């Protein structure tokens, strides 16, 4: 269940949106992306200058779909915080680690995989072409060696390998900037 | 999940509506080409002069479907500026150079495909049919012509081939005006 | 999806305001029955204004179909007859149906003038009414005398799997215009 | 049936959320868990002072899921009441356990499970999840967070969480996984 | 259909009235709804008097201990009514109304047989046996209608349906209540 | 389709002015939605009668007593209107109705055959045990003012009576005319 | 997966077992399984009049009235009709077991025998119309009767048992008279 | 895809039954108890004296169809040899455990798990209530107890935990009597 | 589709089967584990001596289903020749390393894959039982003994989505040889 | 419907009865049960005479690349010549495998239509792990480097036209090189 | 219900009907159809060169290239293929029915004939790929100008008749040249 907030009837993700708080708690698919671009577009118009707050729970999902919300995120004026909760794995952790330098952080419990697996599946037909020909897992495999400061080499061997981080091991790593303290 | 913005309340879609903004951010079947024809007419019907700002990130789809968009973006009086975010496709990408002179879009990372499959999705028999006629494919070729600046020889081979575009190389083919930079903080201090 | 619009409305609703109607599916008893009460409602709204009927459609029933054309013709208002997309079958039949003078086509647009004798899902008892000869006659003369077209032309261009461009279907008497873009209007 | 209330209509959890109270009444999955997480974040920024009342009903779940509410009760400024009603099992008395020192409760005849099941519980986990879970040996720190919020030893806990068993609500008190079991108020 | 009141569905317009409606079967969701409808009875007034009307062929023990037990933590009286039919946990709830506000209509029908349990989950099964909370259900029935152990023992392990007359001599209810 | 009104739901409107329809099988939900009017509308006005329009093929005996009771318990005179169809608890509803207020209209179908067995097998169970076949038939006696032995024998057979047939029965007191 | 057995004769598992005049009723009683036992028991005797036929439960039980058609059969025919509990015999599948041959009424040590009769048709095995024959033609009655003379129980005891939730071991369906041997493994 | 034999055309299985194999390769419910009963009685007609193969690779089921199986392996003549291959969990154990003294093995990388789980899902409800009489767990340790040699106290504590055993660890634990050597 | 041949009527593979081929063309499951497991015991019975052919198109599967294949290769008498046709990969690539020593086969375009995934062909107590048991680090050193690589290559290669080509395979120690066409020399 | 056949008892589907005249039917999608199927049925023939000729019949829209090849190299290492013979269409990896016949032995009936068109992903008809081998192994290029060695046609050429979205008729596919001759009605 | 037949060898009606050289298309067609026709036929050339097949048609017709399969098999083969229509021969079908050896085209009285060929793929029996084929190499212009040959009718005709919804008796589509003869009942 998804409650209702009156202050003017919002469901729990409307009026936390109003505090300027996306929640991507589900697998990145075109959809999710559009929804998530519209409602980072949304938040520069109401106010260009005030942060924005991305709490992450996903498993990953479409590269494409990914690069939109990447473009739109780096796009805009506002900051974007990206908080990890649960978990990051993929597309995820990929979006973790695009948002603003020094405002990237993980709750103590999450669990972070920078593993981009081959295929999709969710991709389309359409969406797995584009992502060999065009070469986007070395665009992917460069943009995370730039915002963990990693050598490409050691990009490469990671993303292609099945390894699960600890919330300590992604600040280590470079992924995010603060383990979240409780307080 | 789609989330609700109260002033009044409208889901994110509908209060971005209110600024003038269409995302086209599936497959293009009559459904989706009745509902972005009919948030083009009511655009339009609000003001004839205020610039429009269709969101593209789209596999394709429907011949038919995607000229009934593009023949009202043609038709209308705004200018319809066209972005395109992850992907377009197919109908998706004659739509994205289909959008006015000097206000055609992409982001860094989207992906551009000039490919007019020979359909795909779910559509009845009929339109199937329209949407194979040689005649459609002709004028399809002729009009990214016209939009790109590309001759109509070089248009035939690239349509009828599986090519993938960076957004820097679709400038460079004609089929956006610019890729979008990130939007620099402070740059207007003299008024803002 | 259908976006909301607040004056809270959907955009069809939002555009049924500005006396606009959209045809965009397959021509069914129940999309006959919304479109009748549609046309019903805005001749009740203003009697003298004019109704713009938008038309994306692969066609579908002669009964559904014959219900739409009567309501238009009965009603005070004129109505327009815009085909976006495709106007194929009881489709291109609607399209022709509209106010002398004021059935156009967007460039793009296909039609067909081809009745399928076969075909839709309709109820048993309607696809018997459907398949009557002398309705088939009647949806034949109404066309002869909206296009201008010898009853013999249209009998043999009714029962022919022909596509035509806005232009083609301008020349035959289908519309009146083919809607030229307003980047060409000086 | 979840009924509305009228103060402005809310459904029954909305007009409790009002009070801030939580329901947790079903298995632990993304779902629920990003729903409570929104739920609590929401409840600190309108009082980041006041408790809040956490109330559970639960078979378990995903621990990755029960992971993001137990790192949210824990990051959270206001205090975090449980409060186990029916049954709190696998990640639904990992949750329990975790609520307020000194406020955390249960009915007299809710049933307390402590059984953390080897794979996703009741199939509430995906692949990427399990996977997870031995790799970064979530186990022995679920096991780690019991034993100091019970004051149970290291080695008890790890004998008792690979055990099938059933604790009552007083059963639960004596082990430290709740501070008291609530009596009928007069 | 559940049609609409402007002062709300018809279930809202009578929880405005401290009216609670329990007729189905008693699963977690029918239990967590009930247990929040109570609280949010309590928080409105804790004085007043609730009315639980029942119509249920019972369900899982789990859930309806959930709603037992929030009957008896809460300050405000819970009258409960039998319309209909009340079976196993049904039965249950309608003996743990408050005393001497326990009724059913004349032609209710009422089963104290608790089945061996037809959905609970496995995980709610395995308790059940554990906690012996058969023998506990034994023990407050026992307690709620005057019965011995031994009598409450063999009929809920019978099937036996009494009339709402045979379930007021029985110590189920109160009163069977008389058209007004 | 079930239209809206602005002053609500079709249903919604007509429970407005005091009236409630049943208009389908007798099944636990039909039921607790029809008590749950029946009682709301008594907290409104325990004095004003309440209007219960009948087409229905009938359903379980256990969901139709605790209509049948709900509306001998309630103070307003609750009047009965056949429209369509009244067989097995539908008739049964029909015919419990206030006293001079049980009316058909001149076309409705009436059918107090109650079938041997839609009910759950618990419910069922209850039925035979509790023999309410033999209070269901004592009811109909004492509203109809036929012996117990002919409702016996006519509740057992497969019987179609028109309004007038069931006004003659002491089902209905009136055939409603145009008017 | 039921496997094939060839004898130039190819059977299946079941088929194979019938030409040693062994019967497996494994399942919930409805009227097809019903008819299936019954048409099994009539070739059997139609086979030899004579020899012992074995009749294996394994059954939730299920419908009273296929289950009558069942009992009819076995008591009608010549040949003894042995019965052997493997597994679980509740409701018609208990009735079944106790009305195996004198002497002839089995159950393996770790069985579970259940005499409970429930109200309706033990779990939707049952139509309406085979509810309804049932409570006017009084068959809980007869079932009772029946059991009781089977047992060796008064029907007092029989009605308060039928009627209440009860598992027996097979040495307690021994003891109550339900079967008459607890199998015995055989070695060398 | 299950093959065809001619020697007489016979399935995989069925050529497998003729040398007196049976394959447990399933979950444990009532159609696979009746099915591997009926096997086991066929085979004891055709030749009371000579031994009985029974491979298992199943993740365990339902009690009362477990005991089903368990009974009839008693009760016949013949030795039947039981060899684990893949996994034998709960009832799955409890039978690879039933196989004669001597005669249980199971191959390098079998994995076998004794805990009996509590509950349970397509089974009826009856043998869903019978397979959780507190009395059959119970008889399942005291069998457990006697076909490994270990104390009831030791059976009590292990069927109540989740713990894998690797086909060494559960030839120590007397639940087989030797690994399979390649 | 599955053909019939008459010497006595067999389908395809049942044919094949009488000249001591088995065909893996399908992912890892208990249902083709046993399948497999039977075939392999079934020719044992019929010739102890004689070689088997175990051909090889596989995505792979469950760890606990291939262990059951690899054990039974490994337990009976005869050499198991694997030749894969097309694709090997996690399990599929692991039997096609575990055939008999210089009889280890790939055409020449098919596609070996050793990435064993963390995980959806395994059922719930199957994965529990992988991680409990430690059964990558036994399958790691398993294909270290097999291919002579050592075994910190091999977890680093299991861990790592890799695609060799048959060539490729043939260098890493996968399989023997590949097979090369009829060499038509004039 | 598949009608059964009896030579006298032995009783065989149409298939079947085809088989023992060593011609197999690849009328459908390819993937990987259709391959397992096509792969054996090529065993099967060449252990009953390694020497005399099969026929493959093709009817197919394509499908998977790793399924294709499968059946390409078993093709390719069976010792009798393996003629492939297209009726109605060969697309996508159809046409590879028409193409891959032997030397002199591919054929096609006047109205079949012919494809060369290697479509990007699978479409739909191949799993995640086949599509993603074919990048990384590079296996459009192999099919393009076969191709220009079975057609005569030079790599640039097969690089295009397998890019390209193009029909041939039979006549044409016999000038493009893909198959040797046109089977003309026979007296 | 489709009965079983043992000659004293078990055999359904149709597997029963092929030993005597009749097959029967009586569905729409599509790929699974055309194959199993083609099989039939190649079968019973196999069986013997010399002897005349009978095909019985009662069908709505289908897809162009499953249809141009069959018609090219027929072409193809050494013996002649009568064709007789029984009930109905629509689109393809009807294609068929006058693709039969020259003299040997029937139909029985009742028969109803139907030489439109509609525009996609005849009842959805075309996938995308088989509908794309078709248009680039235009088959309509094919089927047109072989149906122009097999009756006698001028092109223009053709043309006009397979656009159109027209339906013939079996007299009018002897009358058009779509078969030779109508059957009359035997004596
Ligand atoms: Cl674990
Ligand atoms: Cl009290
Ligand atoms: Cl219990
Ligand atoms: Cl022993
Ligand atoms: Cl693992
Ligand atoms: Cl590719
Ligand atoms: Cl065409």
């Amino acid at each position: 269940l998804i409650p209702t907030v009156i202050e003017r009837a919002y469901d729990i993700y409307s009026r936390l949106l109003k505090d300027r708080i996306i929640m991507l708690g589900s697998q990145i698919d075109d959809n999710v992306a559009n929804s998530i671009v519209s409602q980072l577009l949304f938040l520069q118009a109401q106010d260009s200058e005030k942060d924005i707050y991305l709490y992450i729970n996903s498993p990953g999902g479409s590269v494409t779909a990914g690069f939109a919300i990447y473009d739109t995120i780096q796009h805009i004026k506002p900051d974007v915080q990206t908080i990890c909760i649960g978990m990051a794995a993929s597309m995820g952790s990929f979006l973790l680690a695009a948002g603003a330098k020094g405002k990237r952080f993980a709750l103590p419990n999450a669990e972070v995989m920078i593993h981009q697996p081959l295929g999709g599946a969710q991709a389309t037909e359409i969406e797995i072409a584009a992502n060999h020909i065009l070469k986007t897992r070395e665009k992917l495999n460069r943009i995370l060696s730039e915002r963990t400061g990693q050598s490409i080499e050691k990009i490469q061997k990671d993303t292609d390998r099945d390894n699960f981080l600890t919330a300590e091991e992604a600040k280590e790593y470079g992924l995010i900037d603060e383990v979240m303290v409780p307080e």
